[PDB]
């Protein structure tokens, strides 16, 4: 398990580009003519479909359970998955506010047919969050981004181990 310090410093670096991460382009990359050219900090795990929204989160997980766990399937799948001991699954009520360092999960509206998928960068309150996510424009070349989100078509949040 990796401290808050960790997760949080893994964070922005995320943000950056400058993560520790064998996933993260070092150098403006394409393959995939249907997607934008993947600039340097992008995070491309499966090596298809150039920096999607799954690929930032299978690097985290991977980072967290010490390369153990990689995640298989779209965003929508991950919560029919378990990503191990210490990981919960938590459905969206109107109460819910997540913490910093969990994945937030979307599931409904446009988001069904694949579902999206990020990382909680600022828990918010009730009415908003700040997520860290890849590809919300849709053209999956850009490095990981901070986004104002509103929970719309928002179901779930994984609550990740946090070290002491
Ligand atoms: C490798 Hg954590
Ligand atoms: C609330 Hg699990
Ligand atoms: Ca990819
Ligand atoms: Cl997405
Ligand atoms: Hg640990
Ligand atoms: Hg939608």
């Amino acid at each position: 398990a990796k401290t808050q310090a960790e997760i949080n410093k893994r964070l922005d670096a995320y943000a950056k580009g400058t993560v520790d991460s064998p996933y993260r382009v070092k150098k403006a990359t394409s393959y995939d003519p249907s997607f934008g050219v993947m600039e340097a900090g992008a995070i491309d795990a499966d090596g298809y479909y150039h920096a999607q929204c799954q690929d930032l989160i299978t690097d985290y997980v991977l980072w967290l359970t010490d390369n153990k766990v990689r995640t298989w399937g779209n965003a929508k799948d991950q919560i029919k998955q378990s990503y191990g001991t210490g990981f919960k699954i938590h459905e969206n009520k109107p109460s819910t506010v997540p913490k910093k360092g969990w994945i937030a999960v979307f599931t409904s509206g446009s988001y069904e047919q694949w579902g999206h998928i990020g990382i909680v960068y600022d828990g918010g309150n009730t009415s908003t969050f700040t997520i860290l996510e890849q590809n919300w424009n849709g053209y999956a070349n850009k490095k990981p981004t901070k986004r104002v989100d509103n929970y719309y078509g928002l179901t779930h949040f994984i609550e990740i181990p946090v070290k002491a």
